[PDB]
């Protein structure tokens, strides 16, 4: 309920995003994130434990724009949820265009962030994040099978796996060549041909 | 050879244990060396610089595909999507069998930063995969004027679709194995690919 605390943390998170983004995640150290910040050693280390914390942080920080919509998307209470996926998707891209916050921590995520035994807790938190992404979608989609707008025999758990591939795929594409998906223009195009797949092709049902 | 044409292969493999162990941004050539039990000497002889290691590593993964590759990308192929099928089949089985190409696609993957302290890895990739970019447009393309395919089909599009697919399917079964039956279901993974560039409106025009 502090508030120095709560402006020392907010901005231990900036540094730490400047700085991964400079060196990347393998070779910045906490005394770095502190220069860096205007803070002090001891303050970090009451903040965060070690650096695979802050990095969670960091990637925590990309699922609150997108919560609401989330949730609409997964309730069964939902009457759209197919609805709710399109819109969630049509926000995802649209935020990592227009907010470079974002464009940054997914450049950090995709390319500036190496699993190495020696940090076993940046691998392991990544798993835990796209299972549980994993369990959202799959309710979700199971969910436009109840309401009639995805195929009856549609195979949720396959076509959740089909889905993100596709938008990770595609996320880390641009990232590499922005230059090569006008991802902002057709975003209605990328986000749908994605769908597409989910609702048409025979190989994702049973 | 004279000094070994061999102790290429063999800086090639200690640059894998190494990489595959601590990343590429800490390992030093100095490291390898060490792991090849060769002198800094003798890695300056084949390679100018780190990012020539990694290179030759993401240029071995080329090699199996090449012959159906060139078969798809080529215009006088009676089957190009027949030929592509073969090729993601053997792909997704190459990864699922080769520990060799595992470990390659999980240093590409999860193991190798972009910093501009060398830009050079940055670089590489993106022309790399612009290459093959290009080499799925020309697929893509054989497969229409053969009626494999929808017509006058936006392959541009689709390529990036299929790349993103396989490219995201890849680094999901690297990330949680036991989630993607990839050996067992192969069939099912590669057509859904395949389904999404036949059967999908957005991809067209
Ligand atoms: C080792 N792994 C198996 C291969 C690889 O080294 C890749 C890379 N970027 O290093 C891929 O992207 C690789 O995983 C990959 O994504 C490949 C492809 O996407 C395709 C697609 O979609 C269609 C036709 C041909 C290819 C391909 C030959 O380029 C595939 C090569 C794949």
């Amino acid at each position: 309920t502090k508030e120095e605390a709560q402006e020392t943390r907010a901005q231990i998170i900036e540094a730490a995003e400047r700085a991964f983004y400079k060196r990347g995640v393998a070779r910045t150290t906490l005394a770095d994130i502190a220069e860096l910040a205007g803070v002090t050693r001891g303050a970090i280390y009451w903040h965060f434990n070690n650096k695979a914390e802050l990095v969670q942080a960091l990637l925590d920080s990309l699922h609150e724009t997108h919560d609401h919509l989330a949730r609409a998307s997964e309730s069964e209470d939902e009457v759209d949820p197919l609805g709710c996926m399109r819109k969630l998707l049509l926000q995802v891209f649209n935020e990592l265009v227009l907010d470079a916050r974002t464009r940054r921590i997914n450049e950090i995520l995709h390319h500036k962030c190496e699993f190495t035994d020696d940090m076993c807790e940046i691998r392991q938190q990544r798993q835990s994040a796209v299972l549980d992404c994993h369990k959202g979608i799959t309710l979700a989609l199971a969910n436009a099978v109840r309401r009639g707008q995805l195929p009856g025999e549609l195979d949720a758990e396959r076509a959740a796996v089909a889905m993100f591939a596709y938008v990770d795929g595609l996320i880390r594409r641009w990232l590499l060549l922005p230059d090569s998906v006008d991802l902002l223009g057709d975003v209605e195009k990328w986000v749908d041909t994605g769908l597409d797949m989910l609702r048409l092709s025979p190989a994702l049902r049973k």
